[PDB]
């Protein structure tokens, strides 16, 4: 009657991971026979592989695993095997070889690369539907790009396909500037800031930003510079950052589905917890271990199937 299954956190903190936090919680409230054990890792390894530690002595049936660091994946997983404790890995994708060494893990995530290249679509629809935002009159786009945490999976596919697929669909860049803020708004806010305040100002035509938190920086920056109406994308849709959509603050923004990926995680957590295969009596594709959930565009136009307009 009592299945425990434990979960870490890499930073509860992270805007978009205290959404999947809380729809992972609730999930685990509506299932009478479930218990969750929750953790916070503070965005430090060395405290998530101890709580992994802890959470094994607490006799889980499985785990679902937020790294930290995606390269700890090793650690992690020699600590369940000895226990035969199942994990579900999800949000930081660990290598192939990792997923490989162990048959009870998992991985559930996105295309990285998908999120880009629907950014890129939004961009291009919205450039084109607005010339006023060529400044120069060049007929190319002059960013600056706020960059997440640099080697992390999401943000240099973002950085990549973004650019890559405006200029596949004809439309000529230049970067004035780029800078990672770690996906966080305040480090997000100086660093626009600082970009404001530098020779390039007055050329900046878009604002690019690998995560919603950042754009939500960025925002602020312009305000407080009475340059609201330079467009700022993102990426995760996030309440507040649709609100701004609404507002028109945020030109676009592109919908990481966070519930799905919580429910996703917690499905397969509970049935490998209770020794049935990984996607049983479920919907989910798994293919080599991995189930990856759809990235959805947002803007203006179909911003109602998402929030009230
Ligand atoms: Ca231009």
């Amino acid at each position: 009657a009592d299945t425990r299954i434990g979960v870490t956190i890499y930073k509860y903190d992270d805007n978009f991971m205290s959404v999947v936090r809380k729809a992972i919680e609730k999930d685990g409230k509506s299932a009478p026979d479930v218990q969750l054990l929750m953790n916070d890792s503070q965005n430090d390894q060395s405290k998530q592989n101890d709580q992994i530690d802890v959470l094994l002595a607490k006799g889980v049936k499985a785990l679902a695993i937020n790294l930290v660091d995606p390269a700890a994946a090793g650690t992690v997983i020699e600590k369940a095997r000895g226990q035969n404790v199942p994990v579900v890995f999800f949000n930081k994708e660990p290598s192939r070889k990792a997923l490989d060494s162990y048959d009870k893990a998992y991985y559930v995530g996105t295309d990285s690369k998908e999120s880009g290249v629907i950014q890129g679509d939004l961009i291009a629809k919205h450039w084109q539907a607005n010339q006023g935002w060529d400044l120069n009159k060049d007929g190319k786009i002059q960013y600056v790009l706020l960059k997440g945490e640099p080697g992390h999976p999401d943000a240099e596919a973002r950085t990549t396909y973004v650019v890559k697929e405006l200029n596949d669909k004809g439309i000529q860049t230049e970067q004035l500037a780029l800078d990672t803020a770690m996906w966080d708004t305040a480090q997000a806010k100086d660093k626009m800031d600082a970009w404001l305040s530098g020779p390039n100002a007055n050329k900046i035509e878009v604002v690019i930003a690998n995560n919603d938190a950042m754009a939500m920086g960025a925002v602020e920056a312009l305000k407080a510079h009475n340059k609201s109406s330079i467009p700022v994308f993102g990426v995760d849709a996030l309440p507040e950052a649709l609100a701004l959509v609404k507002s028109g603050a945020m030109a676009g923004t592109v919908l990481n589905d966070a519930n799905n990926q919580a429910k996703a995680t917690f499905d397969l957590a509970k049935n490998l917890a209770e020794g049935k295969g990984a996607a049983d009596g479920t919907s989910w594709k798994i293919e080599n271990k991995i189930v990856r959930v759809p990235y959805v565009g947002v803007d203006k136009d179909n911003l109602s199937e998402f929030t009230q307009k």
